[PDB]
């Protein structure tokens, strides 16, 4: 695989692990509250904290797939989980983007330090829950009965997020209104993201190929499910966030909220899992 | 803290992350059999593959402790598993800490790779079992009735690794003989463990200090373990290795040179974890 050689022949060149307080710390039309007639009700003050929240948890977000889900299957591709895979070359793609997923980790973890430091206050990630796509991969693998089942189901969350996390990162990454700190800091995780598509989507493909028919399909309603999760918005980070800053009557419009939301994506641009679906010929079956 | 503070500093500063054939691959000295009668009725092929194997198992050793007990250490800190830590210095440091050991299990995953290469041979990870370490660290976690005691039982294996490192690098950094590129490799290693044994120790005086009295004794239990684990040659590693190459009557042999050997420390240099438990002045009660 010419794809997988080059990209560890050139790793050490690409990888990127080598303010103004007018500005806002986040993007309005990604709060939920934003859609809802309360926020007419919110002060400047409190609109300018769920800014900096919003930010604060797409760091968490961001950080919580990388810890919980991303890694993790990296992991489990090394360790030789899945048919199909192996030999050093792909070990040594792998165990560099391990590497760069750590370090996009640090740079979210930085990226919420700032906003603490510099807006001074706390925004503390313990106040936010599991993030949505942190939940349903949760809830996903505590209904697996075998060892096997986990490892397909982290597999295809990952492979979600890996081909998904560009279009996720696109919505900061080229919004010239937002602090700067915080768009370079997507933008530069951005850049990485790219080569890992490749690298997951050519895993993805070839381990659909060695498997038998039972966990093919085992497998692609993961990806499935990961998909679902990982485009909604997370209304229920949102609440935790409105419930502690102590917006009057946040939960009746978190109600409201999620009736009329409940249906747009956040995540709109599906052309990585689209495509990979297209190019294995199994774009078939959806939802 | 200001030994924390300044490591977060000055990391972007001096983190890492930023062949002869006639030259052994790794210390006969740190081969078992290398002090037994056997090693005269080997061929000087297989001899050299020894050598080889020694160096592939010295960077399993290594990723191992990284990947199941270090980082793991890392995650449950920055996840407030541990009374006495917290705040935003420490999480960037340890964040920071998490990019490195991820760098070092690509720099040793390469090591091994590099070997591989260039001896024109598998020496697959696959025919190592778990390390010794590795093994103990988990025999002491299936042990653990509640959750606190195995975050309690990795902290101490973790800072046992942490803090002990540097002179299981030693082995081999400084070695002149070796190949230059497996030297360079483990004295590149080397330079960042010198910050995290810092951080290490420092965070585990504290979590001690916050530990009820049960809690602390049952941290300190671990800590013993992990470090007699830690500093022992890996018998059962070897005789994988042995077995694998087809040794004649290494079993018997085997027998003979734990009979032999059981009591040798091939980490000899303690004074890490006996200078830790100095400050702290609770050096009193240990084995
Ligand atoms: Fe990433
Ligand atoms: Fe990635
Ligand atoms: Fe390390
Ligand atoms: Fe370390």
């Amino acid at each position: 695989n010419a794809v997988i050689n080059r990209l560890v022949g050139n790793w050490h060149r690409r990888a990127a692990v080598k303010f103004d307080p007018g500005r806002p710390d986040f993007r309005e039309d990604m709060i939920p509250f934003r859609g809802h007639p309360i926020w007419e009700r919110l002060s400047d003050e409190t609109r300018s904290r769920l800014l900096s929240w919003g930010w604060v948890a797409y760091n968490r977000n961001t950080v919580l797939i990388e810890q919980r889900i991303a890694n993790p299957a990296f992991e489990l591709v090394i360790g030789g989980a899945y048919p199909g895979l192996g030999g050093q070359q792909l070990e040594l793609a792998v165990a560099q983007a391990m590497v760069d997923e750590q370090y996009h980790t640090l740079m979210h973890i930085n990226g919420s330090a700032v906003t603490r430091r510099m807006r001074r206050s706390d925004f503390s990630d313990r106040v936010l829950p599991d993030s949505h796509i942190t939940t349903i991969h949760q809830e996903h693998l505590d209904r697996c009965e075998e060892p096997w089942q986990r490892s397909l189901t982290t597999l295809g969350f990952a492979t979600v997020a890996e081909i998904s996390i560009n279009a996720y990162l696109d919505l900061l990454a080229d919004d010239q209104e937002i602090q700067v700190v915080n768009s370079t800091t997507v933008k530069l995780h951005n850049r990485d993201e790219y080569c890992h598509a490749s690298i997951s989507g050519e895993m993805m493909k070839q381990v659909y190929e060695a498997l038998p028919a039972d966990r093919r399909r085992f497998l692609l309603e993961k990806v499935v499910a990961g998909l679902e999760a990982f485009v909604a918005p997370d209304f229920t980070t949102w609440e935790s966030i409105v419930a502690f800053e102590g917006v009057p009557g946040w939960e009746k419009a978190a109600a409201e909220v999620r009736e009329a939301q409940g249906g747009t994506h956040l995540v709109q641009d599906h052309s990585g899992i689209h495509t990979l679906l297209t190019e294995m010929d199994v774009l078939d079956q959806v939802e």
